[PDB]
Order: structure tokens, then C-alpha cells, then sequence
């Protein structure tokens, strides 16, 4: 009585969750855009009416691919660069004590060593200023990396400044974007659109603080895979940025040492003037009221009369226990103990100064046996950044006590990438469909 | 028995068994390996 | 250059001259230091 027959429709708007390889788009630098397609001057966003889509930022394969891409770009930017195998020699080091403050004592070593020249049968006695964090005593020292691997000097012309990178789906795939503000990254997004490329995401490498990122448009956003599991990192996104001013004030002198035919090692010559500590400044009132916002949003998950406490990082590597970042070629590791030091009970112009230590021997990603040497930067260096979020870790939390304690976390850059890709997902279009219709062929 | 040209003695004969023959091969020495650092992150494994 | 002697401690009659106890200077992790090390090599692996 129905008299219904199979009918094939091609071009149907249906999609499935898919994993594919996205490609790069962008408008000397590590984040190589010489292999990235030009971005469209007028990108097209298609706002999908009535589409309620399932999103999950914690299983997003875009994050994994982007992590791989960033690591590969870092690796290939270091390949045509000087391998500092000759630098693994015995160093004769003394203390730098000419115009140092009390907090820079023992932090710099004046190390003389024998080095190869362009002629295979000649040696040169040279010297360099090294950081206490980069040398280990055997008055005789060696570079920290020399019992693990040889180090590759970063090519001085290559810039470390992040450039925005757009991620685009290939043919047959679409990037679905969640336009829902107040979205916490997991569950159904009822306001969905389609984009051919993601927005410009800067590969900002940092720990304990997300810098130069995107802000929430409504209020501070708390995002955890499982908020009641204290082994899961909490990602905090600010609605208003916090300005952080980081300086290395030393007037550094770079000298170039010919260690082989066409091979230069860039040593630190001598600091012109006073030697004093690198640091970062954060506005005290801005940070205080931002933490008030974070506390008000954490109470929604951890009780309305609970005590919310911020404390120091527990321990581990210097990368994870400090706000570690990169300020114009130099690698800072700042003690964020004045930031996360407070308790919150339910009921001017000064600033917080975070002392920072510089390093030249860098292990960027959580890898061992693959290290990078940062050449010294000529002159004083100063940068200004926006803190747009936090990576926190909740402490213990048994039912014994009513105080919740949060400590800065980080180390894994996938959480940094997840804070920008939380509202994106990749799907593959399924154009073929079969339906009942009255026609017969 | 499989040969490309059985009457050409320059061709190898491939024999395939229907029943395997068990062969037991041992090096009976209790060898000691020591590791020698020959460079940064470079080990040579000597017999101790 | 390897300075080799015969391994003769608890060898059978068919292992005579088969193992060489060779001492040599080798590089270290530091470019300006040398280490005197030794290794056991096989007669088939060394040539005088
Ligand atoms: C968050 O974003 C902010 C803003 O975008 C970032 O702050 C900016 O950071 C950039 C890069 O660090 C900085 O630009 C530098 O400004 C300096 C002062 O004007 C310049 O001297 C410097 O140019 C030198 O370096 C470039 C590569 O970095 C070279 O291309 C250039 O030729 C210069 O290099 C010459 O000089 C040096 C020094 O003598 C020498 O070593 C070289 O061999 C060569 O001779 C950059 O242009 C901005 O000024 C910053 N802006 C502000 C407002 O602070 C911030 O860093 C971001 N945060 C994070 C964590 O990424
Ligand atoms: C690091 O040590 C070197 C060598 O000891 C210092 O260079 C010497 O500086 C004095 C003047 O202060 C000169 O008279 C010598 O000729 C220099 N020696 C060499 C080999 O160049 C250098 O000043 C020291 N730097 C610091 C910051 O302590
Ligand atoms: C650079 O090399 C020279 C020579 O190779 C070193 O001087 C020697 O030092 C040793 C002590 O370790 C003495 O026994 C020698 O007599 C010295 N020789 C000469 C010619 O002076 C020198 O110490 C090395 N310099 C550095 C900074 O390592
Ligand atoms: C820090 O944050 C401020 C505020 O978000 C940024 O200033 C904005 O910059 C955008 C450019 O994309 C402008 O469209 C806005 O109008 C600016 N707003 C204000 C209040 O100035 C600033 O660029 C950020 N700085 C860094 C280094 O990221
Ligand atoms: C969040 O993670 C916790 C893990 O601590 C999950 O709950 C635990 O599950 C184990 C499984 O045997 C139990 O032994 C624990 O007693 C549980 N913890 C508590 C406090 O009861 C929890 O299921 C996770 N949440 C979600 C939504 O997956
Ligand atoms: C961080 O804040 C300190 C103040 O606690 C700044 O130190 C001042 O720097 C200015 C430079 O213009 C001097 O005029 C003042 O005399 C300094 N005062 C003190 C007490 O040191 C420091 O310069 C700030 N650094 C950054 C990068 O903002
Ligand atoms: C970080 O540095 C910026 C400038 O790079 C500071 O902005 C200045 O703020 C004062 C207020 O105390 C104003 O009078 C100036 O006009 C601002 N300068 C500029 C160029 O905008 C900012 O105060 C610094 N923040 C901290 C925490 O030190
Ligand atoms: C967080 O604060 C504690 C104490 O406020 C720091 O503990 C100090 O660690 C240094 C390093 O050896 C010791 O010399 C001090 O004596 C410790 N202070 C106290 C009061 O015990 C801790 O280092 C801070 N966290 C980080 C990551 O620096
Ligand atoms: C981060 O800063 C805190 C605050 O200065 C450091 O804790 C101080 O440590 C010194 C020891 O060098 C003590 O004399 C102070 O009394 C401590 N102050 C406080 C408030 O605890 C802490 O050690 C720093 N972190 C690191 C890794 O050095
Ligand atoms: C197998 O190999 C034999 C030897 O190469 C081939 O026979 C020879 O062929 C040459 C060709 O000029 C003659 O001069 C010889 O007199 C032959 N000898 C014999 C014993 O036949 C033979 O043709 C090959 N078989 C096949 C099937 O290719
Ligand atoms: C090869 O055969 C010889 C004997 O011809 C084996 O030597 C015997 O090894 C067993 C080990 O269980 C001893 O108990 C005997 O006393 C040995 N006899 C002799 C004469 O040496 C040898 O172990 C065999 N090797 C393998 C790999 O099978
Ligand atoms: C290979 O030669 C080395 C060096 O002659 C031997 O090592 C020596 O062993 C004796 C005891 O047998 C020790 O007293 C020496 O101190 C050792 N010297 C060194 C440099 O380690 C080794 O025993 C020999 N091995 C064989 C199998 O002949
Ligand atoms: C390791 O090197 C040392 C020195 O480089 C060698 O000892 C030298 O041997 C020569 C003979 O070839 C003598 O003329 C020298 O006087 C020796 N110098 C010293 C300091 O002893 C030694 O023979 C080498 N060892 C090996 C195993 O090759
Ligand atoms: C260098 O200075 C530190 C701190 O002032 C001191 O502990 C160390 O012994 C000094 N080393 C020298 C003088 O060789
Ligand atoms: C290298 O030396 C440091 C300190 O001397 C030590 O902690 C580390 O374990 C060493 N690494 C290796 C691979 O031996
Ligand atoms: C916030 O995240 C939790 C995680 O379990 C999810 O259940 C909830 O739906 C999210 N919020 C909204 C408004 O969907
Ligand atoms: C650093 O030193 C050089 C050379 O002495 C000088 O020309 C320059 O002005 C100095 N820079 C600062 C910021 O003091
Ligand atoms: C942490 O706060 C206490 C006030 O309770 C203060 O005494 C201490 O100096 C602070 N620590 C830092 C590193 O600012
Ligand atoms: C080889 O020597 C080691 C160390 O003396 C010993 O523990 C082990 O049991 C020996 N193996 C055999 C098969 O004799
Ligand atoms: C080592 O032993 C073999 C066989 O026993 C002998 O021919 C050779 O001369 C020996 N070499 C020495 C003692 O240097």
C-alpha cells in the first residue's frame, strides 16, 4: 500500500567525527610560513541554523596534530645550524663580581676554555659568561648537557616570536566551530558554524600562565576534563587580560668565535654596566581582582562556603615549577610565588615583582637528549604580554578538610594548544544518503 | 628440489624439506658487557 | 691503535688465540680528555 522505493541522494548535509591532517595558512622565523598557504582575505563562516553538535576539547585530535606540527617546525628550524660539539670541554670558571647585586651572586660564571679554530691544528684560548644553571662543577666546570647530548646553537637570524597559524580542513572535511559563549568545552553546543580555517593561533610556549592568547567574551571560564579528579589540570581563561612586563636589564655583549670553517659560536662577552636580576612586574590590584573572579568561578564547582587557597608550585623541573617563557630570544624562568600566595574566605600603583632566571641550554618539549643553545641577545631586553589564562592543579582534596588549594601547573604544551582549539572540531562529510520515495525507475 | 636450470651447475639448487631438522646453537660464554662513554650521549659497548 | 694480548684464562684448546684482550685510548664526553679502556675482541675482528 505504501509503494516506497530506495532513492539515492548525493550532496546530503551529513557528517561524522573524523581525524585527518589539517593544513597551514597564514597572512626568518621558527614557525615556518614559507610552507603555509596564503590565508583568504575574506574568510567565509557559514552559521548552521538548528545544528546542535557534540564537542569535547579533551579528545580533540587537532591538539595532537598541532603539537606534532609545532615540534616538527622547531626541529627543522634547528637543522641547518651549528652543532656545538666542540663546546664540551673543560671550563676554568671564576665568579663574576664586578657590579653585581646581592641577588646575582654566583649566578654568572666567567669561564675560559680552549676551543678549536678554522684550522684543524690550532687552538684558541677564549672565554664566555655562562649562567649558573648551565654549568656543573667537575674551579673546573662543564656545560650541563655534555653527559647527555651535544647541543645545537639556534641560528641567530631565526626569530622566536610567535606568528598566528590558521588550521584548515582538506576537501571532504569541515571544521565545526562552537560560537557558544559560556561554553566549557564538553557537551552539546547549540550554536555551531562551519569555517574553512581556524582563527590565527599563536604558538606561544609557556608554563603556569597562558600568554598572548584569546579571552573569554563573558566571564572567567573554568575548564577541566573531570573537575573532581585532582589529577586533571584546570584551564582558566580570563575575560580581561593581566599585563605582565618582563625585562632582562643587563646590557649584554655578544662576541663571535670561529670554531670551524664557517662555524661560529656566540659567546657572552661582558655586561656593560651594572649586573642585576631579570624580573617580571604584574599589577597587584589587577591580579587581585582577577583572582577574585577565578575564585568566584571555582566556588561554582567546589562549594559556596569553601575556602579557596592559592599556593606555590609543588616541585619538579625548573620548567614546571616556574613561569617559563621566551622574551625576545632569551629564555626566562620566573618565580611565581608572589602570584599564587593567598586564601579566600566566603563572605594603588605598586606591583608584584617576580624574580626570573635566564637559561641558554633549553629542552623545549618534554624530551631528553635533544637540547638547544640560545645565543646571547645584544643589549637590554624588555617585553610586555597579556596573561589570558592559567593552568592550575588542585591539591589533594580528601573529605577531611573544607579548604581547596590550587597550585600553578604546566609543562605539557598540549594544554596550551587546547586552550585555543577548545571550540573547534573536525568532521568528514558523508554526501551519500538513501531514503524512501514514491518514484520507481 | 627446485632449480632454474637443473642441468646448469652454475644455478643454485633450492631444497625444501617436508620435515624440519632441529638445530640447537649456543654461545656458552657468560659474556660481560660494559658501557664506555665515548662522547656526549654516545656509548660504545665493550666486552668486559 | 689497539695494544692486544692473548686471553688465556680458562680457555680450551680450540679457543686459543680466538679472543684478544685489547687496551686502547678513547675519547670521553669532554673533548680535551682521554680514557684508557680495554675490550675483548674476536680474532676475526682485529688485524695486526
Ligand atoms: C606577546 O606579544 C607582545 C607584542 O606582540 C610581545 O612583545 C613584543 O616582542 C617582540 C619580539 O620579542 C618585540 O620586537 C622586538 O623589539 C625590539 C625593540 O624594538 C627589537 O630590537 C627587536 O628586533 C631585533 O630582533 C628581531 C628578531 O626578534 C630582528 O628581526 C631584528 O632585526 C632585531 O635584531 C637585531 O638587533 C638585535 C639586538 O641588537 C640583534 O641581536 C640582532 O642580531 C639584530 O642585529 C624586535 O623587533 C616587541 O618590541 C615586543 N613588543 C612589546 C610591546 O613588548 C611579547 O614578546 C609576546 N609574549 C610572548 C610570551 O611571546
Ligand atoms: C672575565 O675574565 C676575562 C679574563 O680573565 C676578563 O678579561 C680581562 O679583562 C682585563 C680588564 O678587566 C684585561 O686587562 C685582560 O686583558 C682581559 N683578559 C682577556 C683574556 O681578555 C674579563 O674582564 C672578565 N669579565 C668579567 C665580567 O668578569
Ligand atoms: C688550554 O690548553 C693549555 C695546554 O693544552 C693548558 O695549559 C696546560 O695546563 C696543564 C694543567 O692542566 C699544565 O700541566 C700544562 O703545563 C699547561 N700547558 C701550557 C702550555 O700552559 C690550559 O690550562 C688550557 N686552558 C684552559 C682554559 O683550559
Ligand atoms: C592585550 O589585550 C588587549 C585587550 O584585549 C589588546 O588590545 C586589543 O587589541 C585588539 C587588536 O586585535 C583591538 O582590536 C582591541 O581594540 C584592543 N583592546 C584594547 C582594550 O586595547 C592587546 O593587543 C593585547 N596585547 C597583546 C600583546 O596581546
Ligand atoms: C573523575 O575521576 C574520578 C577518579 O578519582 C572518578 O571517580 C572515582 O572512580 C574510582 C573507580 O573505582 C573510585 O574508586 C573512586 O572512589 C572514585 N572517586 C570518588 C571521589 O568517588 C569519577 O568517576 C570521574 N568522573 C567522571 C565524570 O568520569
Ligand atoms: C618593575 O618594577 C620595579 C619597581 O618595583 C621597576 O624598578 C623601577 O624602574 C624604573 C625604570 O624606569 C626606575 O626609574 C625606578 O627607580 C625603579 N625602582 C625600583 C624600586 O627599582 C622596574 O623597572 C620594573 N620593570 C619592568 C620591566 O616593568
Ligand atoms: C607595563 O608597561 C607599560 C608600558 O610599557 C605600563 O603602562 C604605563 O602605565 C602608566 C601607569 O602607571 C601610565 O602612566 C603610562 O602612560 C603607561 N605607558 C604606556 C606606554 O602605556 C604599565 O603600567 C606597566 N605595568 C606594570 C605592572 O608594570
Ligand atoms: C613556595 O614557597 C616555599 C616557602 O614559602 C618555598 O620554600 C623555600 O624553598 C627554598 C629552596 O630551597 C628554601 O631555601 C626555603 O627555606 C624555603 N622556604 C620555606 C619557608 O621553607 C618554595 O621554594 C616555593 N616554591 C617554589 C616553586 O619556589
Ligand atoms: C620563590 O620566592 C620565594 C619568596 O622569596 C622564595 O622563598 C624565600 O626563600 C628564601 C631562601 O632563599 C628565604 O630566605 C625566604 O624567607 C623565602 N621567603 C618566603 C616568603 O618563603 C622561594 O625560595 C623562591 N623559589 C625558589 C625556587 O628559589
Ligand atoms: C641449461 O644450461 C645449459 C648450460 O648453459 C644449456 O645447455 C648448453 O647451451 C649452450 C648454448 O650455446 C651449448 O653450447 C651447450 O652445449 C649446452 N650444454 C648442454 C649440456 O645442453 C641449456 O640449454 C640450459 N637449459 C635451458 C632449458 O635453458
Ligand atoms: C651439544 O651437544 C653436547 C654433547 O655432545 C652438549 O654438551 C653437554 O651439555 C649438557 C648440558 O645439559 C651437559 O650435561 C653434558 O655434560 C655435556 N656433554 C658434553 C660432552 O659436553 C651441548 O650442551 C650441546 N649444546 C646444545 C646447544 O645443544
Ligand atoms: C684484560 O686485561 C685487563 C688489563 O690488563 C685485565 O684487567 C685487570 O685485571 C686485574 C685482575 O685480573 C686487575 O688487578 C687489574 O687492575 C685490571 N686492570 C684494569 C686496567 O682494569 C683483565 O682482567 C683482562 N681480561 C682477560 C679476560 O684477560
Ligand atoms: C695511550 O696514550 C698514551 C699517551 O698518549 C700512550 O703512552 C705513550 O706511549 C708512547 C709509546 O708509543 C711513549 O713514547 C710515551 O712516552 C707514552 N706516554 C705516556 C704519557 O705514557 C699509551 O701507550 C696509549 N695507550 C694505548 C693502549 O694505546
Ligand atoms: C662564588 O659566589 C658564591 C656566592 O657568593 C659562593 O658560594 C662561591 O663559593 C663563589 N665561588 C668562588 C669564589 O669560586
Ligand atoms: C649528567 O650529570 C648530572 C649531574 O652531574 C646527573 O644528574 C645526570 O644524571 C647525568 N646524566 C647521565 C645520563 O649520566
Ligand atoms: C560543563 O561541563 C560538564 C562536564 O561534565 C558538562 O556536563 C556540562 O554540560 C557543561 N556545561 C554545559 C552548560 O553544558
Ligand atoms: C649598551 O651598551 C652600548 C655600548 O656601551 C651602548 O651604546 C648602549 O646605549 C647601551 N644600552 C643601554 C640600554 O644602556
Ligand atoms: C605570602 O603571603 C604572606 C601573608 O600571609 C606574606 O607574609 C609572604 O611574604 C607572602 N609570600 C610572598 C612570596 O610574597
Ligand atoms: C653469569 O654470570 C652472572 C654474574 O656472575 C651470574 O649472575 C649468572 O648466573 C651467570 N650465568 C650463567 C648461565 O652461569
Ligand atoms: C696467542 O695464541 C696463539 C695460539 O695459541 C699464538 O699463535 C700466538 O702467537 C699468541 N700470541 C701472543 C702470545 O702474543
Amino acid at each position: 500500500a505504501e509503494n516506497l522505493w530506495v532513492t539515492v541522494y548525493y550532496g546530503v548535509p551529513v557528517w561524522k567525527d573524523a581525524e585527518t591532517t589539517l593544513f597551514c595558512a597564514s597572512d626568518h622565523n621558527v614557525w615556518a610560513t614559507h610552507a603555509c598557504v596564503p590565508t583568504d582575505p575574506n574568510p567565509q563562516e557559514i552559521h548552521l541554523e538548528n545544528v546542535t553538535e557534540e564537542f569535547n576539547m579533551w579528545k580533540n585530535n587537532m591538539v595532537e596534530q598541532m603539537h606534532t606540527d609545532i615540534i616538527s617546525l622547531w626541529d627543522q628550524s634547528l637543522k641547518p645550524c651549528v652543532k656545538l660539539t666542540p663546546l664540551c670541554v673543560t671550563l676554568q670558571c671564576t665568579n663574576v663580581t664586578n657590579n653585581i647585586t646581592d641577588d646575582m651572586r654566583g649566578e654568572l660564571k666567567n669561564c675560559s676554555f680552549n676551543m678549536t679554530t678554522e684550522l684543524r691544528d690550532k687552538k684558541q684560548k677564549v672565554y664566555s659568561l655562562f649562567y649558573r644553571l648551565d654549568v656543573v662543577q667537575i674551579k673546573e666546570y662543564r656545560l650541563i648537557n655534555c653527559n647527555t647530548s651535544a647541543c645545537t646553537q639556534a641560528c641567530p637570524k631565526v626569530s622566536f616570536e610567535p606568528i598566528p597559524i590558521h588550521y584548515c580542513a582538506p576537501a571532504g572535511f569541515a571544521i565545526l566551530k562552537c560560537k557558544d559563549k559560556k561554553f566549557n568545552g564538553t557537551g552539546p553546543c547549540p550554536s555551531v558554524s562551519t569555517v574553512q580555517c581556524t582563527h590565527g593561533i599563536k604558538p606561544v610556549v609557556s608554563t603556569q600562565l597562558l600568554l598572548n592568547g584569546s579571552l573569554a567574551e563573558e566571564e572567567v571560564m573554568i575548564r577541566s576534563e573531570n573537575i573532581t579528579n585532582n589529577a586533571k589540570n584546570i584551564l582558566v581563561q580570563f575575560n580581561t587580560p593581566v599585563q605582565i612586563n618582563c625585562t632582562r636589564p643587563n646590557n649584554n655583549t655578544r662576541k663571535s668565535i670561529r670554531i670551524g670553517p664557517g662555524q661560529a659560536f656566540y659567546a657572552t662577552g661582558d655586561i656593560i654596566g651594572d649586573i642585576r636580576q631579570a624580573h617580571c612586574n604584574v599589577s597587584k590590584a589587577t591580579w587581585n581582582e582577577t583572582l577574585g573572579k577565578v575564585v568566584k568561578q571555582l566556588r561554582k564547582h567546589f562549594g559556596n562556603n569553601t575556602i579557596i587557597r592559592f599556593a606555590n608550585s609543588s616541585g619538579g623541573d625548573l620548567e614546571v615549577t616556574t613561569h617559563s617563557f621566551n622574551c625576545g630570544g632569551e629564555f626566562f624562568y620566573c618565580n611565581t610565588s608572589g602570584l599564587f600566595n593567598s586564601t579566600w574566605i566566603s563572605n594603588s600603583n605598586d606591583s608584584i615583582t617576580l624574580p626570573c632566571r635566564i637559561k641558554q641550554i633549553i629542552n623545549m618539549w618534554q624530551r631528553i637528549g635533544q637540547c638547544m643553545y640560545a645565543p646571547p641577545i645584544q643589549g637590554v631586553i624588555r617585553c610586555v604580554s597579556n596573561i589570558t589564562g592559567l593552568i592550575l592543579t588542585r591539591d589533594g582534596g580528601s573529605t577531611n578538610s573544607t579548604t581547596e588549594t590550587f597550585r600553578p601547573g604546566g609543562g605539557d604544551m598540549r594544554d596550551n594548544w587546547r586552550s585555543e582549539l577548545y571550540k573547534y572540531k573536525v568532521v568528514k562529510i558523508e554526501p551519500l544518503g538513501v531514503a524512501p520515495t514514491r518514484c520507481k525507475r
